[PDB]
Protein backbone atom coordinates (compact mmCIF):
# COMPACT_ATOMS: atom_id res chain seq x y z
CA UNK A 1 0.00 0.00 0.00
CA UNK A 2 1.11 3.61 -1.11
CA UNK A 3 -1.15 6.25 1.54
CA UNK A 4 0.01 9.79 0.32
CA UNK A 5 -0.92 12.64 1.79
CA UNK A 6 -4.03 14.59 0.36
CA UNK A 7 -4.48 18.56 1.90
CA UNK A 8 -7.63 19.24 2.69
CA UNK A 9 -8.47 21.28 -0.19
CA UNK A 10 -8.66 24.63 0.24
CA UNK A 11 -7.21 24.70 3.88
CA UNK A 12 -4.45 26.67 4.73
CA UNK A 13 -2.76 26.81 8.33
CA UNK A 14 -5.02 29.31 9.64
CA UNK A 15 -7.82 26.79 9.18
CA UNK A 16 -6.04 23.84 11.75
CA UNK A 17 -5.30 26.37 14.29
CA UNK A 18 -8.73 27.17 13.80
CA UNK A 19 -9.08 23.37 15.33
CA UNK A 20 -6.39 23.40 17.90
CA UNK A 21 -7.97 26.92 19.53
CA UNK A 22 -11.63 24.78 19.61
CA UNK A 23 -9.68 21.43 21.19
CA UNK A 24 -7.73 23.74 23.38
CA UNK A 25 -10.64 25.55 24.45
CA UNK A 26 -12.43 22.62 25.27
CA UNK A 27 -9.87 21.13 27.44
CA UNK A 28 -9.91 24.19 29.56
CA UNK A 29 -13.64 23.78 29.95
CA UNK A 30 -14.02 20.09 30.79
CA UNK A 31 -11.39 20.10 33.44
CA UNK A 32 -13.97 18.08 36.01
CA UNK A 33 -13.08 14.93 34.00
CA UNK A 34 -11.71 12.29 35.82
CA UNK A 35 -11.56 13.84 39.40
CA UNK A 36 -10.05 16.31 38.06
CA UNK A 37 -7.50 15.18 35.43
CA UNK A 38 -9.15 16.45 32.61
CA UNK A 39 -9.45 15.07 28.83
CA UNK A 40 -5.31 15.66 28.02
CA UNK A 41 -4.55 12.25 28.94
CA UNK A 42 -7.38 10.14 27.54
CA UNK A 43 -6.80 12.53 24.32
CA UNK A 44 -2.80 11.83 23.51
CA UNK A 45 -3.39 7.98 24.73
CA UNK A 46 -6.26 8.11 21.61
CA UNK A 47 -3.40 9.53 19.33
CA UNK A 48 -0.72 6.64 20.05
CA UNK A 49 -3.86 3.70 19.73
CA UNK A 50 -4.87 4.86 16.01
CA UNK A 51 -0.89 5.26 15.35
CA UNK A 52 0.39 2.38 17.11
CA UNK A 53 -1.38 -0.40 14.54
CA UNK A 54 0.82 0.47 12.10
CA UNK A 55 2.95 -2.32 10.02
CA UNK A 56 5.73 -1.57 8.69
CA UNK A 57 6.10 -4.44 6.74
CA UNK A 58 2.63 -3.77 4.57
CA UNK A 59 1.96 -0.25 5.24
CA UNK A 60 -1.82 -1.67 6.70
CA UNK A 61 -3.00 0.80 10.05
CA UNK A 62 -1.22 3.91 11.25
CA UNK A 63 -3.15 7.46 11.28
CA UNK A 64 -3.91 7.65 7.83
CA UNK A 65 -7.20 6.11 7.40
CA UNK A 66 -9.04 7.20 10.66
CA UNK A 67 -10.33 3.89 11.11
CA UNK A 68 -10.81 3.98 14.54
CA UNK A 69 -14.22 5.42 13.87
CA UNK A 70 -15.59 1.62 12.68
CA UNK A 71 -16.87 -0.88 15.18
CA UNK A 72 -14.03 -3.18 14.90
CA UNK A 73 -11.42 -0.77 16.02
CA UNK A 74 -13.37 1.36 17.96
CA UNK A 75 -14.48 -2.18 19.94
CA UNK A 76 -11.07 -3.25 19.82
CA UNK A 77 -10.36 -4.42 23.90
CA UNK A 78 -7.04 -2.75 24.27
CA UNK A 79 -8.86 0.76 23.07
CA UNK A 80 -11.31 0.41 25.98
CA UNK A 81 -11.84 3.52 27.73
CA UNK A 82 -10.88 5.81 24.45
CA UNK A 83 -14.55 6.18 23.60
CA UNK A 84 -14.55 9.21 26.20
CA UNK A 85 -12.02 10.85 24.35
CA UNK A 86 -13.90 10.16 20.72
CA UNK A 87 -17.22 12.03 22.57
CA UNK A 88 -15.04 14.65 23.60
CA UNK A 89 -13.98 15.20 19.45
CA UNK A 90 -17.03 14.32 18.34
CA UNK A 91 -18.65 18.10 18.63
CA UNK A 92 -15.34 19.51 17.16
CA UNK A 93 -16.11 17.50 14.16
CA UNK A 94 -19.42 18.91 13.29
CA UNK A 95 -17.76 22.66 13.73
CA UNK A 96 -15.16 21.85 11.57
CA UNK A 97 -16.65 19.07 8.96
CA UNK A 98 -14.09 19.60 6.30
CA UNK A 99 -10.95 17.87 8.51
CA UNK A 100 -10.42 14.36 7.98
CA UNK A 101 -10.58 11.79 11.49
CA UNK A 102 -6.74 10.90 11.26
CA UNK A 103 -6.04 14.31 11.06
CA UNK A 104 -8.42 15.25 13.98
CA UNK A 105 -7.89 12.12 16.09
CA UNK A 106 -3.78 13.00 15.42
CA UNK A 107 -4.42 16.76 16.21
CA UNK A 108 -6.09 16.46 19.45
CA UNK A 109 -2.99 14.44 20.60
CA UNK A 110 -0.80 17.50 19.32
CA UNK A 111 -3.17 20.10 21.36
CA UNK A 112 -3.10 18.11 25.05
CA UNK A 113 0.70 17.91 24.98
CA UNK A 114 0.99 21.60 23.94
CA UNK A 115 -1.83 22.49 26.73
CA UNK A 116 -0.32 20.24 29.28
CA UNK A 117 3.52 22.50 28.88
CA UNK A 118 4.85 19.78 26.89
CA UNK A 119 7.05 20.17 24.02
CA UNK A 120 6.16 21.94 20.91
CA UNK A 121 5.33 19.08 18.16
CA UNK A 122 5.92 19.87 14.43
CA UNK A 123 1.94 18.54 12.97
CA UNK A 124 1.17 17.81 9.23
CA UNK A 125 -2.11 17.70 7.43
CA UNK A 126 -3.49 15.12 4.40
CA UNK A 127 -4.31 11.97 6.11
CA UNK A 128 -7.37 10.55 3.66
CA UNK A 129 -10.05 8.50 5.21
CA UNK A 130 -10.70 5.46 4.08
CA UNK A 131 -13.32 2.50 3.97
CA UNK A 132 -14.33 0.00 6.62
CA UNK A 133 -12.33 -2.82 4.84
CA UNK A 134 -9.22 -1.19 5.69
CA UNK A 135 -9.69 -0.82 9.35
CA UNK A 136 -6.73 -3.10 11.14
CA UNK A 137 -8.07 -6.54 13.03
CA UNK A 138 -7.50 -6.10 16.58
CA UNK A 139 -4.61 -7.25 18.36
CA UNK A 140 -1.55 -4.97 17.38
CA UNK A 141 -1.79 -3.06 19.82
CA UNK A 142 0.96 -3.97 23.21
CA UNK A 143 0.67 -6.18 26.46
CA UNK A 144 1.46 -4.34 29.96
CA UNK A 145 2.28 -7.75 31.35
CA UNK A 146 5.94 -8.16 29.08
CA UNK A 147 9.29 -7.40 29.55
CA UNK A 148 11.84 -5.36 27.66
CA UNK A 149 12.19 -7.86 25.27
CA UNK A 150 9.09 -7.77 24.20
CA UNK A 151 8.96 -4.00 23.56
CA UNK A 152 12.08 -3.58 21.74
CA UNK A 153 10.51 -6.13 19.50
CA UNK A 154 7.16 -4.94 19.52
CA UNK A 155 8.30 -1.22 18.78
CA UNK A 156 10.64 -2.34 16.08
CA UNK A 157 7.11 -2.94 13.69
CA UNK A 158 6.98 0.89 14.25
CA UNK A 159 10.20 0.89 13.33
CA UNK A 160 11.13 2.82 16.70
CA UNK A 161 14.64 2.74 18.39
CA UNK A 162 15.48 2.51 22.09
CA UNK A 163 15.64 5.93 22.25
CA UNK A 164 12.15 6.67 20.67
CA UNK A 165 10.72 4.06 22.55
CA UNK A 166 11.78 5.74 26.05
CA UNK A 167 10.89 8.91 25.12
CA UNK A 168 7.67 8.05 23.59
CA UNK A 169 6.88 6.51 27.19
CA UNK A 170 7.61 9.16 29.09
CA UNK A 171 4.64 10.25 28.10
CA UNK A 172 3.20 7.48 30.64
CA UNK A 173 3.61 10.13 33.61
CA UNK A 174 0.17 11.42 32.18
CA UNK A 175 -3.13 10.08 33.61
CA UNK A 176 -3.53 6.87 35.48
CA UNK A 177 -4.70 3.28 34.73
CA UNK A 178 -8.40 2.58 35.26
CA UNK A 179 -9.37 -0.72 36.38
CA UNK A 180 -12.24 -1.26 34.78
CA UNK A 181 -10.64 -0.30 31.37
CA UNK A 182 -7.44 -2.16 31.87
CA UNK A 183 -7.29 -4.68 34.87
CA UNK A 184 -4.89 -1.93 36.24
CA UNK A 185 -5.37 0.34 38.54
CA UNK A 186 -3.28 3.99 39.57
CA UNK A 187 -1.26 6.90 38.50
CA UNK A 188 2.42 6.44 37.36
CA UNK A 189 3.16 9.86 39.22
CA UNK A 190 1.96 13.26 41.03
CA UNK A 191 2.13 15.81 38.09
CA UNK A 192 -0.71 13.80 36.28
CA UNK A 193 -2.12 15.83 33.72
CA UNK A 194 1.26 18.46 33.57
CA UNK A 195 3.82 17.00 30.87
CA UNK A 196 7.04 16.72 32.59
CA UNK A 197 10.44 14.18 33.14
CA UNK A 198 8.64 12.77 36.53
CA UNK A 199 7.89 8.85 34.69
CA UNK A 200 11.76 8.39 34.89
CA UNK A 201 12.72 10.32 38.34
CA UNK A 202 9.82 8.01 39.52
CA UNK A 203 11.01 4.26 37.82
CA UNK A 204 14.88 5.50 39.39
CA UNK A 205 13.68 7.20 42.78
CA UNK A 206 11.02 4.96 44.40
CA UNK A 207 10.77 2.37 46.28
CA UNK A 208 9.00 -0.15 44.14
CA UNK A 209 7.09 -3.57 45.47
CA UNK A 210 5.50 -5.95 43.01
CA UNK A 211 1.84 -6.77 44.04
CA UNK A 212 -0.96 -8.35 42.40
CA UNK A 213 -3.98 -5.97 42.25
CA UNK A 214 -7.74 -6.72 42.03
CA UNK A 215 -7.82 -7.96 38.67
CA UNK A 216 -5.20 -10.50 39.34
CA UNK A 217 -2.26 -8.54 37.06
CA UNK A 218 0.47 -7.56 38.67
CA UNK A 219 2.17 -4.32 38.95
CA UNK A 220 4.43 -2.54 40.67
CA UNK A 221 3.80 0.03 43.98
CA UNK A 222 5.63 2.21 45.26
CA UNK A 223 5.31 3.75 49.44
CA UNK A 224 3.65 7.18 47.68
CA UNK A 225 0.85 5.50 45.99
CA UNK A 226 2.13 5.56 42.27
CA UNK A 227 2.56 2.60 40.23
CA UNK A 228 3.98 1.14 36.98
CA UNK A 229 3.09 -1.81 35.02
CA UNK A 230 5.83 -4.90 34.26
CA UNK A 231 6.31 -3.25 30.61
CA UNK A 232 7.37 0.04 32.51
CA UNK A 233 9.48 -1.47 35.07
CA UNK A 234 11.90 -3.41 32.41
CA UNK A 235 12.96 -0.25 31.09
CA UNK A 236 15.39 -0.42 34.37
CA UNK A 237 16.10 -3.89 34.03
CA UNK A 238 17.40 -3.38 30.38
CA UNK A 239 21.29 -1.67 30.18
CA UNK A 240 20.46 -0.25 27.20
CA UNK A 241 17.15 1.54 28.26
CA UNK A 242 18.38 1.98 31.44
CA UNK A 243 20.93 4.87 30.43
CA UNK A 244 18.71 6.42 28.37
CA UNK A 245 16.10 6.46 31.61
CA UNK A 246 19.04 8.40 33.39
CA UNK A 247 19.55 10.66 30.51
CA UNK A 248 16.18 12.28 31.18
CA UNK A 249 15.92 12.06 34.72
CA UNK A 250 18.73 14.46 34.47
CA UNK A 251 17.58 16.41 31.37
CA UNK A 252 13.68 17.51 30.74
CA UNK A 253 15.05 19.33 28.05
CA UNK A 254 16.84 16.80 26.16
CA UNK A 255 13.64 14.93 27.06
CA UNK A 256 11.56 17.29 25.49
CA UNK A 257 13.56 17.77 22.08
CA UNK A 258 13.26 13.72 21.61
CA UNK A 259 10.00 12.74 22.83
CA UNK A 260 8.77 15.87 20.25
CA UNK A 261 11.06 14.00 17.24
CA UNK A 262 9.60 10.41 18.50
CA UNK A 263 5.73 11.76 18.82
CA UNK A 264 5.48 13.43 15.36
CA UNK A 265 7.18 10.28 13.45
CA UNK A 266 4.66 8.06 15.61
CA UNK A 267 1.99 10.32 13.88
CA UNK A 268 3.54 10.07 9.95
CA UNK A 269 4.36 6.48 9.73
CA UNK A 270 2.89 4.89 6.99
CA UNK A 271 2.14 8.06 5.30
CA UNK A 272 4.01 9.67 2.20
CA UNK A 273 4.50 13.43 1.75
CA UNK A 274 4.82 15.06 -1.73
CA UNK A 275 6.89 17.96 -1.65
CA UNK A 276 4.61 20.13 -2.93
CA UNK A 277 2.83 19.51 0.50
CA UNK A 278 2.53 22.39 3.52
CA UNK A 279 5.82 22.11 5.74
CA UNK A 280 4.74 20.79 9.19
CA UNK A 281 2.94 23.36 11.15
CA UNK A 282 3.55 24.40 14.52
CA UNK A 283 0.58 25.51 15.91
CA UNK A 284 0.12 28.39 19.09
CA UNK A 285 -0.79 27.68 22.16
CA UNK A 286 -3.92 29.37 24.20
CA UNK A 287 -1.43 31.41 25.89
CA UNK A 288 0.20 32.10 22.83
CA UNK A 289 -2.59 33.81 21.20
CA UNK A 290 -4.14 35.46 24.47
CA UNK A 291 -6.65 33.07 24.76
C1 LIG B 1 4.32 -1.13 25.78
C2 LIG B 1 3.70 0.18 25.89
C3 LIG B 1 2.50 0.54 26.52
C4 LIG B 1 1.57 -0.22 27.24
C5 LIG B 1 1.60 -1.70 27.64
C6 LIG B 1 0.59 0.71 27.65
C7 LIG B 1 -0.53 0.39 28.43
C8 LIG B 1 -1.42 1.27 29.05
C9 LIG B 1 -2.44 0.91 29.94
C10 LIG B 1 -2.70 -0.49 30.48
C11 LIG B 1 -3.09 2.12 30.26
C12 LIG B 1 -4.28 2.42 31.17
C13 LIG B 1 -5.63 2.19 30.52
C14 LIG B 1 -6.86 2.42 31.39
O1 LIG B 1 -7.16 1.63 32.28
O2 LIG B 1 -7.60 3.38 31.20
C15 LIG B 1 -2.36 3.11 29.64
C16 LIG B 1 -2.66 4.48 29.74
C17 LIG B 1 -2.12 5.57 29.03
N1 LIG B 1 -1.25 5.42 28.04
FE1 LIG B 1 -0.14 3.69 27.68
N2 LIG B 1 0.92 1.95 27.30
C18 LIG B 1 2.02 1.86 26.55
C19 LIG B 1 2.58 2.94 25.85
C20 LIG B 1 2.14 4.26 25.76
C21 LIG B 1 2.68 5.23 24.92
C22 LIG B 1 3.79 5.01 23.91
C23 LIG B 1 1.92 6.39 25.19
C24 LIG B 1 1.94 7.71 24.69
C25 LIG B 1 2.86 8.33 23.75
C26 LIG B 1 1.02 6.02 26.19
C27 LIG B 1 0.13 6.91 26.82
C28 LIG B 1 -0.89 6.66 27.72
C29 LIG B 1 -1.60 7.63 28.41
C30 LIG B 1 -1.57 9.15 28.32
C31 LIG B 1 -2.40 6.91 29.28
C32 LIG B 1 -3.35 7.53 30.29
C33 LIG B 1 -4.78 7.27 29.89
C34 LIG B 1 -5.85 7.83 30.79
O3 LIG B 1 -5.55 8.58 31.71
O4 LIG B 1 -7.01 7.50 30.56
N3 LIG B 1 1.11 4.73 26.46
N4 LIG B 1 -1.37 2.59 28.90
Amino acid sequence: LVHVASVEKGRSYEDFQKVYNAIALKLREDDEYDNYIGYGPVLVRLAWHISGTWDKHDNTGGSYGGTYRFKKEFNDPSNAGLQNGFKFLEPIHKEFPWISSGDLFSLGGVTAVQEMQGPKIPWRCGRVDTPEDTTPDNGRLPDADKDAGYVRTFFQRLNMNDREVVALMGAGALGKTHLKNSGYEGPWGAANNVFTNEFYLNLLNEDWKLEKNDANNEQWDSKSGYMMLPTDYSLIQDPKYLSIVKEYANDQDKFFKDFSKAFEKLLENGITFPKDAPSPFIFKTLEEQGL
